[PDB]
């Protein structure tokens, strides 16, 4: 046996949720077997983790744990995407050696074991990782899978973890292109390609996602999923010009019936953020969050924590918001679950692996 005993889909009709406790719920959640697509590793972290790296490099002397926390992180939220990523640069902080970056990735691995995370698509931004202290990418790389490669072998591969490379905008030293060539001299260690930071239109570097995707590395971009752009273009721009296989966030299809039948007929999968979306006010409230309505609209989606660092949360919080505000039930958790498995970009013998073993 194991430390959890993964929830098996015969298991789940004697399962009375409505019976149990917060804390017998999140029982219940660690014990589905999740597949994960989209998380940022390099904002993917515990409070008393972040708080020990501003403490071992004397970042805030004047400031308590509690200060530390609200000073850096975004978990009460905030106004935008825009303040978000204000104040993912200000965790940057954190960066100051390859040391620490082994570190977080060890940490962020051993938690998603111990959450009951499955398989795990994390994501990290190369030039995100390095400007705050001129780091090279090549070592922050070589240090991130060396972390990763030390916790699944100790795990005895119990959760499988593969690497997406994030190109982003809005922070010091972004370079698109550049992250573009470094996920591709580093294919062998990356699964897919990414887009994050402030949501723009893709359209503009059609030239580099064609590159990579016609390299072999398939596309997941964040699209659709900041509320206060004007219109959905990158959304069109995401499914019609990069030709993504996945989009980050993609809550905004909801809004168009016709980006609906667009992805459902492409069998686009949406990788939603709950929590996340929330707190970034891309969501009026969990109660009116268009997972509900994509979801039952016949649109395929899964369900991921975005950045437990920023958010001090983790992603079975995500389910626990899920179940509570939109009655989503075990039966769709597993369904979800498994379309984040057949739409995983990880190697195709590993994936029929955990089907074989959870689903
Ligand atoms: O991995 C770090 C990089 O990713 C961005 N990033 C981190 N989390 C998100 C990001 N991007 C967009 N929207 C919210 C959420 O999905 C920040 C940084 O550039
Ligand atoms: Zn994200």
């Amino acid at each position: 046996q194991e430390p959890i005993d993964f929830l098996k889909k015969e298991e789940l009709k004697n399962i009375d949720l409505s019976q149990m406790s917060k804390k017998e719920r999140y029982k219940i959640w660690k014990r589905i077997p999740k597949c994960e697509l989209h998380c940022h590793l390099d904002l993917c972290f515990s409070a008393d983790f972040f708080v020990s790296c501003i403490r071992k490099y004397n970042l805030q002397p004047n400031l308590s744990d509690e200060e530390v926390l609200d000073y850096y992180l975004f978990a009460k939220g905030g106004k935008s995407l825009g303040e978000f990523v204000e104040k993912a640069i200000k965790v940057a902080d954190i960066f100051h050696d390859y040391e620490v970056i082994e570190d977080l990735a060890k940490h962020a691995v051993f938690n998603k074991y111990k959450e009951g995370v499955v398989l795990m698509e994390f994501r990290y931004s190369p030039t995100f990782v390095a400007f705050k202290y001129n780091l090279d990418i090549e070592l922050i790389h070589q240090a991130i899978v060396k972390g990763i490669k030390e916790v699944v072998e100790l795990l005895d591969h119990k959760i499988h973890v593969a690497l997406m490379c994030i190109g982003d905008t809005g922070h010091e030293a972004a370079n698109i292109k550049a992250s573009a060539d470094f996920c591709l001299k580093h294919k062998a260690d990356f699964v897919g390609f990414d887009h994050g930071g402030h949501e723009v239109d893709l359209k503009e570097y059609k030239e580099i996602f064609d590159y990579v995707r016609e390299s072999g590395v398939p596309l997941s971009v964040h699209a659709g999923e900041d509320v206060t752009l004007p219109n959905l273009n990158t959304l069109y721009s995401a499914i019609q010009v990069l030709k993504v296989e996945r989009i980050g966030h993609g809550i905004r299809v909801a809004e168009s019936q016709e980006l609906i039948d667009m992805v459902k007929e492409k069998n686009i999968l949406l990788e939603v953020c709950p929590i996340s979306n929330v707190l970034l006010k891309n969501a009026k409230s969990m109660d009116t969050h268009p997972i509900r309505q994509l979801y039952d609209a016949g649109v395929k989606v899964s369900v991921n924590s975005d950045d437990p660092g920023m958010f001090l949360t983790n992603i079975n919080d995500d389910y626990e918001e899920l179940y509570t505000h939109l009655n989503f039930t075990l039966e769709d958790f597993m369904k979800m679950n498994e379309w984040a498995l057949e739409k995983s970009f990880m190697d195709s013998n590993i994936k029929d692996k955990i089907k074989n073993l959870y689903f």
